[PDB]
């Protein structure tokens, strides 16, 4: 049977005998993603260039507005907003959403792949909503994922039931379930990080990357890929296996990527897909944040690859 | 004034007082590229998954082949997808030779990586009956070349004698909009792009040059690295931001990995028209004389200062 | 606040504290309509004409398949199928759907507006489902409406809460609520019927048409519009007011339009918008059908206009 | 072999060995029409309704056609339904063609999603004088090309030139007009008649009698069916495909009809005649009226020749 995102979420909600509030949220997000995809593909650009006589801000506006108007959210954290957004009372629901509306867009001039990342939490306390309701560890995630605006548009949705991949059919604006309950390879053959900053690498990073290019044994060296857009790199890691690194070093002891709307949703997708995601010192999903915009180093991907990195990492402890 | 692909090519053609034959070819290519873009974005995929109860690389080849054949402007067609050159049937024969990779990078499209179309256009040089040899011309002879990038958006980069022009596809109306005119690459970039996974097979010149980017001898800032692994995306980034792109030979590919006829030459021609460079290490890509339509070439291309810096390291190693 | 079809139906379902089975039906139907619209607009026509080297059947297949896979239906009545389709037990739900997948398509060669018409009944008994479960009067409808594929694509959905009109935004494949709680004008200035059958008209129809061209009260004559596609004519009637007539003639002594999947849903929509729909002798919605494909004469539209027809009809006994 | 509007126009131009200036015109027009179609289909309407936190379609359509034609470098004088005066193209953009167009005919009723369309007529500038309104005051006989885009269940561009009438279907997936009907000809006789019968009390006596013959045929033939969309492009296009007759005739209250000669009547008459049909005012061929005002009206009766002939015979019967 053909299965859409709308039908999938609705069928999971009836299975779980829920009220439908999470389904209203995910439906709203899905609508926002189709609008971002349409703008990312430059629909209407002819009207900008005079046929009849910013993108990350629009994406933020689409996500913020679809989420607020879903009546399912109370606190919204965006990479684009300095403070947490508090949903007005008449629209308040029980969920906290952290999102990067258009991750990687700083390089969209080269039409590089871009994406939207989101993580959904349940509001934990009965207190008035505030920034603190978004300061939960990734362990508490209800749902997380990303939309990849790549050669095609794909939404990856991770929940307790696993990870599911929905392809956007632009002809009809429907997300078609094309990969059910996806699992990452136990071990990959690709590593992904920016080697241009090699001189600032932690010694453990230097050694682990050196083993990937010059394996001690007779196995094939890994291939290298680094798109520079986290959603693109993580998705390839999910599909092909391997390891993605943005680790800590002395000049950036906390990594560079952000915990709430980059690392945690990707770590959560990875763990639901049978992968791993660590900072080097602990699982990403176990970091308890103190700032909505705090940074986290992240090493994620195939479990065997991530375990091997941690082995090199403790060696240098 | 708004400018489209269809308007731009027609206006260059009237300037040159041509017959319109190259415009008919380029229109056909443009139409095929919009069909490929539409398919690459998975329009109609719901019907594939049973909403009512051909691999993409094969479809893309078919779109280019058929639009080019029926354009009446071509006589010989070389595609990455076909072992032998395609000879256009007599009644449809025109004067141009086209080498193209219909869906470059498609082997990894499962991860939705950017993919692209690359093309190079030659005038058939000899009066012999059309054959594979008509496509064995050095890149210096190119009439026009470029690529379509199916990335976050779909962009056609078209290079001719008049320079490099970038057209953005407006999906809402199926029109290519001129968005960057007479494009020029930076004299020097800050990004280097290659698969460092083959570091154990790198020739000493490549090894030293990469060492200079991460550990600059002059205590300037190291370059950033990017590598999509899809040639059109990496070359286009190099064009837009500057820098250097390397795909040198390795043990698995002693004559390089990339193809001369429908990957290296068109990108080399786009780069040289954009004030960039493209070398194999020993000579300009555009100066290689091909002997086999599918032959491979090592390629280093991008900002002139960076490529010259590589060549100086290359000369240091004899 | 922006509102979609999916958001609207879901929030009405939560208001009613229903199981969600009707929402899955409408979601399925909405997906079918976007697919028909894209096909009606000739998306992909280039591939038919050889770029790389029946429409009424497709529409039926899309509706049949989306309704079956919603798990909400048990009996399906279509203009394209002689007998009712009985949903197989594993996909069986509680709703009975009568639909015209592509009304007006016999003249689609001239690109006339076409549409999809649907009526939704709840199955009443615990007997095994059969054709007779579709033999209910229009009074029993739970929901009804139509999709109009005209200059743009619009879904008009009628339920107990009223009529709501959603415009399809093709850029994102979303139905946007653009007209809430629609009500038809008390009286219009347009009458709509095939005057080519004037030689076969009942005397009351003959007199009523004379009144539109030669008004007894010295008011301005009505204009005439007749697209020949029922969804196009009825929707104009809804938007501008007036009256639409398909009365009996010699080739169609019981009228031509079908009661179950043309007359009843339009009659239900009109009554929910404050209009009327009659056969001349009784309300359309009160006819008890004995055949899934049986015909009905139908006069519908603005109440004052239809009441004026009933006045002329009553004059002729 | 698949054929698009872009290939078809380029192939006819090379045959005719033209400079390509008309091809640039038609290409610009085609681009304007795809933008109109996209807007008419309500692409982006979600942004009007607040999805992220604005001219009528007839104003935008006029803006699209004007700008694409101006910037084609192929036009000098432009006549639009939306402008009282003709537009004189600035010198640096000036070409040799005069275009009369209705940017979105039928749009006053677009609230009900009725079919709408764009109609155009293209002339060569005749005189060596500085371009002015006078250059659009040519009879329909002088048309180089004419046609319409129908935004109906699908979008179709009907392009008529000396070589005949060709129908191109718009494929939205790729924004290409695909040639689907070559060198189309209308039926010799149809079975549909098309006019607003609500104004019957104002009908000319010939119109009353001819419509009476369609509903009550004297010779025991079948009565005609009636269709009236109220949007001219839809009614004419149905007339072209199915045959029959379309009437917007003169009456006592409107001695010149209601439709406009320059950008509505002439192009439909030109399409009809290239398709082997007819179009008359009752008194002469539409294409033979010599206009004196760019916005002047003309009565039009068009469609299958036999149906039009039967109309003219009844019209002549009434002196
Ligand atoms: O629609 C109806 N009711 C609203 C839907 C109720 C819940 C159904 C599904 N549950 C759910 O989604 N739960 S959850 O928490 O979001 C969740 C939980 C876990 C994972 C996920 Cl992914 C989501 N009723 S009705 O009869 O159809 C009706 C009645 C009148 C008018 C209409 Cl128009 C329709
Ligand atoms: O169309 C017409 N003629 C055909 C077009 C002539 C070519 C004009 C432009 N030349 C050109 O593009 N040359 S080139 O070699 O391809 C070249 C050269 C250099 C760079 C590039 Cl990019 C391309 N005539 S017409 O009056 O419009 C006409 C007449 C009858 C019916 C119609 Cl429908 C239209």
């Amino acid at each position: 049977d053909v299965n859409t995102l709308t039908r999938f979420v609705m069928e999971e909600g009836r299975k779980a005998r829920g009220t439908g509030e999470l389904t209203q949220l995910l439906n709203s997000l899905c609508t926002a993603v189709k609008a971002i995809s349409s703008a990312v593909r430059k629909a209407g650009i002819a009207h900008l260039y005079g046929i009849a006589g910013k993108l990350d801000v629009l994406s933020n506006d689409l996500v913020m507005n679809m989420l607020k108007s879903s009546f399912a959210t109370c606190v919204l954290v965006s990479e684009e907003d300095k403070h947490a957004i508090i949903v007005e009372p008449e629209k308040r629901g029980k969920y906290v959403v952290c999102f990067d509306p258009l991750d990687g867009s700083s390089n969209i001039d080269c039409l590089v792949s871009v994406g939207t990342i989101f993580g959904i939490y349940r509001k934990k306390s009965t207190d008035e909503p505030s920034e603190k309701d978004a300061l939960q560890p990734g362990r508490n995630l209800v749902a997380a994922g990303y939309a990849l605006y790549g050669s095609a548009t794909m939404l990856v949705l991770a929940m307790d039931c696993g990870v599911n991949c929905f392809m956007l059919d632009p002809a009809i604006g429907e997300f078609i379930l094309v990969d059910k309950d996806v699992k990452i390879k136990k071990k990959g053959k690709i590593y992904s990080l920016n080697e241009g900053y090699a001189k600032d690498f932690d010694p453990a990073v230097t050694e682990y990357i050196q083993r990937k290019k010059f394996p001690p044994d007779n196995s094939a060296p890994y291939g290298a890929r680094y798109v520079g857009s986290m959603v693109a790199d993580v998705h390839r890691t999910l599909v092909y296996g391997g390891i993605f690194l943005y680790p800590a070093n002395k000049k950036s002891p906390n990594g560079k990527l952000r915990l709430l709307y980059e690392c945690n949703p990707m770590a959560y997708v990875m763990e639901k897909a049978g992968g791993m995601a660590t900072t080097g010192k602990e699982a990403v999903l176990d970091v308890i944040p103190t700032d909505i915009h705090q940074r986290a180093p992240v090493i994620l991907g195939s479990p065997d690859d991530v375990l091997e990195f941690l082995k090199v990492y403790e060696k240098h402890s």
